[PDB]
Order: structure tokens, then sequence, then C-alpha cells
């Protein structure tokens, strides 16, 4: 039901998909070594959107890796390409781990942003209810890709429409805590919601890659989105997030996080 499923693969293709997800694997889980580390310069307010970081690591380092073995499984060197044999690959898997890695980077950002109890709970469910809204109906609409790109299409509509309004609610709460916000990452939480915009962003262009682009090479362009948009939306994101927290720490007197930007 998906286009990867449709082409031949040259060597240069296959291996280049292949290194991408690899790579993928490799920063996440290097950046989850870093988010570990410099944890405890954070303060117990904001330790945990630290600790959100590194579980989103291993969530997506997971992913991607699991689609590395799927990729290799499904494929093998035939007449001189590779060729689909009895396993299967599909995207579809990506779809499934959005449905927590999402409302863990909402969670973190929530935090940082210094929201508290009952706001904090709220706003949390409604993000997430959204999130599952635009990631359910994006999941429903690949499974047209190949079949039904007019499906495809109208479903997009309806998970553009949830991700939209999960967006207004982001720079809403964003843009209207800017202001209780420490040690001048009032000025880097901004910066924070434009990297959401562009990164998030990357995705529905990725599930649109059947409609416009329709072939191996495609293919190639769809992995390779999703590669940019990984790293920006969960790991240079991920930095900023930890950045903010340990800046705001020292700020509210926390000594680690003093001492830690001390050193640097
Ligand atoms: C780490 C993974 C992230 C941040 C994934 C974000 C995914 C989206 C913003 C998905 C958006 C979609 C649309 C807005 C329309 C097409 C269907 C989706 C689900 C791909
Ligand atoms: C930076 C270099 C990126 C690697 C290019 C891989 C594409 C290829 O070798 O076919
Ligand atoms: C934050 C940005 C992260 C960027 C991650 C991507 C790094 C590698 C990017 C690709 C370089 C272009 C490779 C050339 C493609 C060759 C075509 C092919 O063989 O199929
Ligand atoms: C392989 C990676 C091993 C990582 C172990 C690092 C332990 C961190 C110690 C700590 O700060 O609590
Ligand atoms: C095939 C029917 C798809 C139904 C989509 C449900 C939308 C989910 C909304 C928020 C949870
Ligand atoms: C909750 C929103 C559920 C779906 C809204 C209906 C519009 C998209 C469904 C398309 C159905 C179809 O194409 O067969
Ligand atoms: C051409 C790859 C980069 C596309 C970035 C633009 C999409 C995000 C816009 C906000
Ligand atoms: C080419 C540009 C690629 C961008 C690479 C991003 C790298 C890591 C981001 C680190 C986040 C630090 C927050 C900003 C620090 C500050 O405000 O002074
Ligand atoms: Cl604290
Ligand atoms: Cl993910």
């Amino acid at each position: 039901k998906n286009i990867e499923s449709l082409f031949d693969y040259s060597a240069g293709q296959f291996e280049f998909i292949d290194h991408l997800l690899t790579m993928g694997v490799g920063v996440h889980f290097a950046a989850l070594i870093f988010f570990l580390v410099v944890s405890q310069f954070v303060a117990p307010k904001y330790r945990i959107a630290t600790a959100l970081s590194c579980i989103v690591m291993v969530s997506a380092g997971l992913i991607l890796n699991s689609q590395a073995v799927m990729w290799t499984d499904a494929y093998a060197y035939v007449d001189g390409s590779y060729q689909l044999q009895d396993l299967t690959f599909s995207n579809g898997y990506r779809y499934v781990n959005w449905m927590a890695t999402i409302p863990c980077l909402l969670l973190q950002l929530l935090i940082v942003l210094n929201l508290k109890g009952k706001e904090l709970f709220s706003t949390a469910t409604w993000l997430i209810l959204a999130a599952w809204g635009m990631i359910i109906t994006g999941y429903v609409g690949q499974l047209y890709e190949v079949d039904d790109i007019a499906q495809l299409m109208i479903w997009g509509a309806v998970s553009t429409a949830f991700f939209v309004v999960m967006n207004w609610i982001v720079g809403t709460k964003i843009f209207k805590n800017r202001a209780t916000m420490l040690g001048g990452t009032d000025s880097t939480i901004t910066k924070v919601f434009w990297l959401m915009m562009f990164a998030w962003t990357l995705y529905p262009i990725a599930y649109l890659v059947p409609a416009f682009m329709n072939n191996a090479d495609g293919v190639v362009l769809r992995q390779l989105l999703f590669t940019i948009a990984d790293i920006s939306s969960k790991v240079i994101y991920g930095l900023m997030i930890t950045y903010i927290a340990i800046q705001q720490s020292a700020a509210a007197g926390y000594v680690p996080a003093q001492q830690a930007l001390g050193r640097i």
C-alpha cells in the first residue's frame, strides 16, 4: 500500500537510505548521552524537560533502527538491483511512534514555559488530543498513497486542520508565557517556536511525496526529509529546550546550573 513497495532500487539509492537511517540512529543515541549527563545541571522543576529529551532520543532512535533493519530485511540485490523480497517496508510505523514522541516534545515545551498544575494538565490534554487527531488522520491518509491519491489529500487536509490548531495552541502559550521566562530565554523560546514551525512542516511535505514524485527518487527524497525533520524537531529542538532549562535553572539560583554555565 506504500510507494516504497512499487520500485526496485539501485545500489546507490538503497545504500543511501540505509546510511540515512543508520546516521539517524547514531545522532539520536549520541545526543541521548549528552542529555543524560547535562540533566544533573537542571533544576528539579525543569529536569523532566531534559528527561523527556532522553525519552525522545531512544524512542526516535529505536524507530529509525527498526526502519533500517526493515529496509535491509525487505530488499536483496537481485539481477543488478535491490528488489522486494518476502518482508515488507513501511513508514506507517513512524506514525504509530509519533503518538508517543509528539506528546513528549510538546510536554517539555510546556515545562520550560513554566506552566504548572491545572493549566499544565489542561493545555497538555488539548495539545495531545490535537496531535493525536493529526497523527491518526494522517496515518489513515497514507494508507491510500498508492491506491487513492485523492483520499490521501482529503485525509491530509483534515490532518492539517489539527496541525494548524495544534500550532495555534503552541504559539499562543509560547507568546503569552514568554514574559515569565528567566535568564533571557524569553528571547530563545521565540526561536524554538519558529524551529517547530519549520521542522514539523517537513512531515506533511514528505506525506505528499507520493503525489508529486511517485518514483524511487521520491522514496529517497521522503527519507531525506524525515532525516532533516527528525534531527531538527527532536535533537536540535531538544538541545534548545535543555539550554533553556539550564539557563532558567541558573537564573532561579540552582547552583549546579550556575556552575555548569560557568565552566563554559
Ligand atoms: C519527531 C516527529 C515529529 C515532530 C512529527 C511530526 C509530524 C507531523 C507534524 C505530521 C503532520 C501531518 C500533517 C500535518 C498532514 C499530513 C499527515 C501528517 C500526519 C504527516
Ligand atoms: C539538520 C540537517 C541534517 C541533514 C541530514 C542529511 C545529511 C545527508 C544529506 C544528503 C546529501 C545529498 C546526498 C546526495 C544524494 C545522492 C542521490 C542518490 O544516490 O540517491
Ligand atoms: Cl526547582
Ligand atoms: Cl519519532
